[PDB]
C-alpha cells in the first residue's frame, strides 16, 4: 500500500475506448502518482489492465463483484482489488493470492466486519453523498487503526477538507482523468497542492 | 412482475388511520395511470385495508414488513408484493417460496451486494431523502447497473426533478401523493408525472 | 435498566486525557440531574477513569468497546453498560451473559433489524450528525416505533432543538457538554436541557 500512501491520489479510470493508456501511465508516473484504478464496468477494463501490465503502475481493479471476477482481474494484471461494498469471498480470494483488497464500507458496523476479516485499509464509498469528510473525522477517533480511501463524487472543491484528516490512505476519483494529458498534469498537481 | 410499478413510475404509500375513502382512491389512482399502492403495516388497520382493496384492480404492496409471519399475513390479506425497511433474509425466503416480489430496503453498497446474493435486483432505497438519495443512486447507476431502485422516505415535489434524470429507477415512492382529498391526489399525481418527465 | 439515561435525557461523553477533575465532574453532573456518563476507551486512561469513578453515584458507560474481552475489562473496572460504534454480536452475547445493557451503534434499517434480532431495542445512532440524525430518526420513529435511539456524533447546541421533538429518543449523547471547566459544564447541561424541552 506504500505506493498509494506515497501517491496520496488514486485516479479512477473507466475505459470507453480511444484512451492513450501508456501516455497516461507515463504522465502519472512523472507527476508522482504510482497507482491507477481501472474500473470493471465493461469488458474494456480487463483489456486495459492487460495493456498497462508492464507500464510501471500499481494497477487496481475496481467494481469487483465476485471472486471469479477478482481472479480474472488479477490474471489481466491487477495488483490490488477494490469492491463497492464488503465481499467476504473476495477477501478470501485476495488473501489466498497474497494481494491487497480494499473493500468499500460506509457504516461503523461495516468497518468492524472488515476488520474481523483482517482488513484495515478500506475504501469509503460513495464518499461525497455520505458526507465523507465529517464521517471520516469521526472514524479517526474511534477506528484509529484504520486507513481509508474515500472515493465517490470527489472534486477539487472538496480536497482542502480531506487534507486535514489523519486517517487517509489516499483520495480516489475520476475527476483527475477528465481531459487531455495536459489537463491530467494540471489536475494532479492542483490536487496535491490542495491536499 | 413489477411491470405495473415501472409503467406507473410512482408508488404512493398509505398509512391507514381510519375513514379513508379506499375504493375512491383506487379508482382515482387507476384513472391517473398509477396501478399500484403500498399499504403500510404500521398498525392493524393496514391488514384490513388490504382486504378492503383486494379486488380493486390495484397491485397492492405491504410495507413495513418486519417478519416472515407478518409477510404471510399480508399475502393472505391480499398483498401482491412485500416491502421491508431493511433487508430481511427470511422474508426473502418466504417471498421466493410464495412466488411474490420482495423489495427490501437497502442503503449501502454492502447491503446492495447482500440483496443481489439473495437474487434480489429491484430494491427499495430507504430512507431516501435523509441519505442523499439522488446523489447516492447516481453513483449506484454506474457501479450496480443491473439493479433498479425504488427510493422512498421524505420524497416531496421539490425533489422529483432530480430523480427524473436517473437511469436506474423502478419508481419513486412516498406518502406526499396521498395528502388531502381525492381532487388533491389527482393533482399531486399529475404534477409528479410531469416533474418526473 | 436505562431509566437513569431516560430521566437524564443527556449522556455526556468523556475521552480522558489526564488532569480531569473526575470526581468534581461527577458531583456537578449529579447536581444538574444527569445521572450517567460514558467514558470512551480510546486509550488505557479510560479504564483508569472508570475505576476512579466506580463509586461516584454515576451510572457509568464504557464507550468505543471493540471486543468481548475489552467489554469484560470495562465491566471489571466499573462500567454498568456498554456502547460500541457498530453492532458486535459477540459483545451482545457478553452483555446478556453478564446481565448488563449493551447499546450498539447502528445507522441503517438493516442494522436496526439485526440489532432487534439480538433482542436489542435501545440503540446508539452513530455518527449522528454526519448521517442526518434528526431526519433519519424521524423516519425510524414511524417504521421502528418499538426502538429508542441514543444519537451520538457531532451533536452541538445548534442541533438540539430539532432532536427535542423526536418521540423515540432515549437520550442525546456527546462531548460538547464537557468542553470547559466545571462552571461551563453546568451551563452547557442546563442549556441542553432547556433546548431539549
Amino acid at each position: 500500500l506504500a505506493v498509494l500512501a506515497e501517491s496520496r491520489l488514486l485516479p479512477l479510470l473507466t475505459v470507453r475506448g480511444g484512451e492513450d493508456l501508456l501516455g497516461l501511465a507515463r504522465v502519472l508516473e512523472e507527476e508522482g502518482v504510482g497507482a491507477l484504478e481501472i474500473t470493471l464496468r465493461t469488458e474494456k477494463g480487463l483489456e486495459a489492465l492487460k495493456a498497462l501490465r508492464k507500464s510501471g503502475l500499481l494497477l487496481g481493479a475496481g467494481t469487483v463483484r465476485s471472486p471469479k471476477e477478482a481472479e480474472a482481474a488479477l490474471e489481466a494484471g491487477a495488483a490490488f482489488l477494490v469492491s463497492p461494498g464488503l465481499l467476504e469471498e473476495v477477501a478470501a480470494l485476495a488473501q489466498a493470492r497474497g494481494v491487497p483488497y480494499l473493500p468499500g464500507v460506509l457504516t461503523p458496523t461495516e468497518v468492524e466486519r472488515a476488520l474481523a476479516l483482517g482488513l484495515s485499509a478500506l475504501k469509503f464509498f460513495p464518499a461525497e453523498p455520505f458526507q465523507g469528510v465529517r464521517v471520516l473525522r469521526a472514524y479517526a477517533e474511534v477506528f484509529p487503526e484504520v486507513r481509508f480511501l474515500p472515493t465517490g463524487g470527489i472534486k477539487e472543491e472538496h480536497l482542502p477538507h480531506y487534507a486535514a484528516l489523519p486517517n487517509l490512505l489516499a483520495v480516489g476519483g475520476s475527476w483527475l482523468l477528465q481531459g487531455n494529458l495536459e489537463a491530467v498534469r494540471a489536475k494532479v498537481r492542483a490536487a496535491k497542492a490542495l491536499l
